This record gives C-alpha cells, structure tokens and sequence, in this order.
C-alpha cells in the first residue's frame, strides 16, 4: 500500500479521496504560505474538508456572475 504524507500534516496517511482543493485547505489552514508553487507529498509505504474556493466561487461571492448575466 502505497500513502501520501505532507510534512505539515507530519505522520498522518491522506486518504485517497481528499482530492487537491481539500489538501490545499489543510495545509492553509496549516500556514502553509499561500499561493506555494506546489504541494511536496511523500509517497511511502479529513474527507470531510471543504474544496479551496475557486477563482469563480470567489469571483461569484462578490456578485460578479450577476453582472456577468446583466450583459450576456
């Protein structure tokens, strides 16, 4: 069996179905400096953390999708 480990999340298997924008929560959330070129993991041998917003989610939470639709 193969895991991934990160250094901030020292000692702890990932579950296979975190998918990306979950880890990037988790190592935000664990001062890992935003925008980082690149998730470091460790392949040796929390599911429920929410996805990091995306641009569009953010660009949305602003309102800016309906200003979009007033000039579609």
């Amino acid at each position: 069996v193969f895991h991934l480990f990160h250094k901030l999340l020292a000692g702890q298997p990932l579950p296979a179905e975190m998918t990306l924008a979950q880890l990037l929560t988790l190592l935000y959330d664990r001062k890992l400096p935003q925008g980082y070129r690149s998730i470091d993991l460790t392949v040796k041998l929390l599911l429920e953390t929410c996805p990091i917003q995306s641009p569009l989610q953010v660009f949305a939470g602003m309102g800016g999708l309906a200003l979009i639709a007033e000039r579609l």
